[PDB]
RNA sequence: UUCAGCGUUCUUCGGAAUGUCGCGCAUUGGCA
């Protein structure tokens, strides 16, 4: 049951990529499924729906005019197609097809107008009533359009449909990303049937691409490397809990195929444990959603 | 010789702001 999910940001969003002073517009599919396993341990659910039935993908631009999906990873001005990153639902084909040219390309880069990436300059005074001095630290926001906002596409059996409905609802006032209860990541998020995307999915190509930053179990990486072509990204940070370790800990270092990582064998992904001896296992998201296109 | 005032100017010409600062310091950065 694939329902699309859509986040309307009322506050800037920090979603820090390796930094508090760097931004990104998006979240992976892991950061999601991190934020959704903690709040269904707040509010005292079953983790087994979504650490076994639950399928997601990563948070995607979308505007008034159209929705974006990652530009796959498929040999085809190479700056112009180098600079693209998201492209829409309706040009996707065109783009698997060769049929887009490289100012065709930089069209489609200026048609996204998620937002207005920024940074803000805070301090903290924690030091100054001990003698101490005021500390600048730069956090980076992202300011989406009011058109603008992030979806994601989430699949599964109805009783983890409605329990992903209860946990967004929830996860709203919680907030995404960084600095969330510091001022950033308030959304409001609805869940609905999405014509255009399950017939989008509803499709048997020959090549398969990732929605979702994913990676394969060992016996599935062997078939699926063959004629792949991806890009590894790093997936590492801190464990968010209060009952991890009295200290933090830092979760064990990930790398997964990004999305919009082509590979000619589809696999399925693996909840897999970054964690490293703690009082409970840090579960990271890497299991795989696919689009499946003709190229 | 008496009887009366009547007309014309109602303000004018200059000067209309000027000079001086136009953020500084601490954290941060930089050097070590």
């Amino acid at each position: 049951v694939v329902k699309l999910v859509k986040l309307t940001f009322k506050s800037p969003v920090h979603f820090g990529m390796k930094r508090l002073s760097d931004s990104n517009h998006t979240i992976a599919a892991d950061t999601l499924f991190s934020a959704l396993i903690i709040e269904a341990l707040q509010q005292q659910l079953e983790l087994s729906h979504l650490l076994n039935n639950l399928v997601i993908t990563d948070l995607f631009p979308y505007n008034k005019t159209s929705y974006f999906l990652p530009k796959p990873l498929i040999r085809i001005g190479y700056k112009a197609f180098k600079k693209l990153t998201y492209i829409p639902v309706e040009n996707y084909s065109e783009y698997l097809r060769g049929e887009i040219d490289s100012l065709e390309a930089s069209k489609i880069a200026e048609s996204l107008n998620l937002g207005k990436a920024s940074l803000s300059t805070k301090v903290s005074l924690q030091a100054v009533d001990h003698n101490g001095e005021s500390e600048p630290y730069s956090v980076g926001n992202f300011t989406f359009y009011p058109e603008s906002g992030l979806y994601f596409l989430a699949k599964g059996n109805a009783d983890t449909i409605g329990q992903l409905e209860i946990l967004m609802h929830a996860l709203q006032y919680s907030g995404i990303g960084g600095k969330r209860s510091a001022g950033y990541g308030q959304f409001r998020c609805t869940i609905e049937d999405s014509g255009k995307f399950d017939s989008l999915l509803s499709q048997t190509g020959n090549i398969a691409i990732l929605l979702s930053s994913a990676m394969a179990s060992d016996e599935e990486l062997v078939d699926c490397l063959e004629d792949a072509r991806y890009l590894l990204k790093k997936r590492t940070g801190f464990v968010q809990s209060k009952t991890y370790a009295d200290q933090l800990v830092k979760k064990k270092d990930f790398y997964a195929f990004s999305a919009g990582s082509t590979f000619y064998q589809k696999f399925n992904g693996k909840i897999f444990d970054v964690s490293d001896n703690g009082r409970h296992s840090v579960y990271r998201y890497a299991k795989a959603f696919w689009l499946e296109g003709k190229i």
